[PDB]
């Protein structure tokens, strides 16, 4: 829902993760790679 001005390893989202495995939707492929997202991981 149109997140926030966020980034893969800036705050809560990890280095990178391949969407192949993604889980979310809401989450976050600021940063990262073209194909690779990240998620809240803590």
């Amino acid at each position: 829902d149109d997140t926030p001005s966020s980034r893969c390893g800036s705050g809560g989202w990890g280095p990178c993760l391949p969407i192949v495995d993604l889980l979310c939707i809401v989450h976050v492929t600021v940063g990262c790679s073209g194909g690779f997202g990240c998620c809240r991981i803590g």
